[PDB]
Parts: C-alpha cells; structure tokens; sequence
C-alpha cells in the first residue's frame, strides 16, 4: 500500500510542478510586457515629446 | 469404532479448510480492490485534479 501510495504521489507532485512551470511561464511574458510599458513611459515624460506624441 | 470416526473427522477437517480457504481467496481480490481505491482517491486528492477529474 504505502509503495503504491508513493507512485500516486509522485504523480500528483509532478503535476504540482506542472501547474507551477505553466504559471511561471506565463508570468515571463507578463515580466516582459511591463519592463516594455517603462520604456515607453520613460520616453512619454521627456519634455521633448509633444502631446501628440504621449 | 475409533479409527473409523477418525477418518470421518479427517473429511471433516479438510472439507474445513476447504471452506476456509475458498474465503481466505475471495478477501484477497477485496485487498486489491480496496488497495486500487485508496490509489484513485490519493490521485483525486492532488489540487490539479479539476471537478470532471473527480
């Protein structure tokens, strides 16, 4: 029984690890997305840029 | 008188465990059963498994 058990729960653990790498994976693109948003905002405060151009 | 009883009583014994044994066959198949359930119910417990899964 408790050899079984731990083949199940090998599994199951893995399917934690799973769970958690698909979200860190998407959190990467979400990382990414941001650092581009300062650029950008970085170049929108400089006074140079016209109304137009923010 | 005796020997001939003892005889009889040797049948008994052995139609006994006859009885016995038959059953102590059948509890096995239930141990493996039991065992198979203990496997999905752990495998339903990981949080990944989703409400269909259950």
């Amino acid at each position: 029984v408790q050899s079984r058990g731990l083949d199940v729960a090998v599994r199951n653990a893995n399917d934690g690890i799973s769970i958690a790498q698909t979200a860190e994976g998407a959190m990467n693109e979400t990382t990414n997305i941001l650092q581009r948003m300062r650029d950008l905002s970085l170049q929108s405060a400089n006074g140079s840029n016209s109304k137009s151009e923010r």
